[PDB]
RNA sequence: CUUGAGUCUCGUAGAGGGGGGUAGAAUUCCAGGUGUAGCGGUGAAAUGCGUAGAGAUCUGGAGGAAUACCGGUGGCGAAGGCGGCCCCCUGGACGAAGACUGACGCUCAGGUGCGAAAGCGUGGGGAGCAAACAGGAUUAGAUACCCUGGUAGUCCACGCCGUAAACGAUGUCGACUUGGAGGUUGUGCCCUUGAGGCGUGGCUUCCGGAGCUAACGCGUUAAGUCGACCGCCUGGGGAGUACGGCCGCAAGGUUAAAACUCAAAUGAAUUGACGGGGGCCCGCACAAGCGGUGGAGCAUGUGGUUUAAUUCGAUGCAACGCGA
């Protein structure tokens, strides 16, 4: 619909899942692919060429307003998952930053037990 | 009489205590938008939540709990214990100069108080977490593991209980006894002539001499040498149990045996066994080449089948052209 090509991105890279999406600066988001949804259960969707095909089915699916330059922040403790933002930025888009954002608490509530 | 003990002056540090405020980050929910087909979870799936529309990104609100970084066998406190920031009140410790009272000191059976967590009663609160419970799969049993929700409870106020590896497994107080390396905290002097050095105080960590000890180990903060007082022990199991007493609303707490059974139970240290590890070395063990067996026939031995007998002996690496 329009041109933007100054957005941000947002990886919620779980232990066992990943999600993408990408907005223009205010919180607009305008598309999303789960790296759950083509075809990957048990494992293979914790892989890291699975966040690579998630970052360039969620890259072509963006391309109706054509981004070039991005923010990007890592969010949660996802293993190999730095691929994707070097897929994402090797398709053609300029990445600018790149930032941790895992929510860190200060002892605030109770975790859940573990194994 | 002033050395022990105590009071006053001047200052220091400290998550010391009680009460009330307030702050930001995180999680939960709600309202308002973006926005589309899954979210979630395991080692795979499933229960659960999704099309009047979920999981992800912004604005605001509502409540509860806790204060990441400084953070460190650092600090304080009699112990339990204490961690955002500020304010009101308060306790304790220590150091410097003096001044003052005059033995006013230590310990303490009964007695009283404080005392982790869990637990009970009344009245509130209840975000997250989380004993039982329900549901899902695996199943001639599932009632163990994992996964999604969740009640007590974790919070507050007033009442209870008074137990723990409540450990420094080391009761309190005083004196004498060679050292080294740190942390923390005052203060005196000399020339504070950059955070100078020297001695002098307090609390705290590690090594180690004599000595003590069964050894491990302790070692000026003694488990060394003594003094003053209190508590506790007389083989193991039965048993911190029964019968009573006291306390408690209840669960229970405290004091606390005997019958019976065994010949030990136990502490330290030694010497070896441990089973995969790690790393360090050799060998036709491999890498590189050549020649071979497993394809055909023959010889030969063994095992099986058979026969009246197929004589006996060898059972993988160490046996099968072995005794022969």
């Amino acid at each position: 619909r329009k041109q933007v090509s100054d957005g941000v991105a947002h990886i919620h890279a779980s232990f066992n899942n990943t999600i993408v999406t990408i907005t223009d600066r205010q919180g607009n988001a305008l598309g999303w692919a789960t790296a759950g949804g083509s075809g990957f259960r048990g494992s293979r969707k914790s892989t890291p060429f699975a966040a690579q095909v998630a970052a360039e089915r969620c890259a072509d699916a963006v391309k109706e307003y054509g981004i070039k330059n991005l923010e990007v922040m890592v969010k949660g403790p996802g293993p190999g998952r730095e691929s994707t933002i070097r897929a994402l930025n090797a398709a053609g888009f300029r990445i600018t930053n790149i930032t941790d954002v895992t929510p860190i608490p200060h002892n605030g509530c109770r975790p859940p037990k573990k194994r």
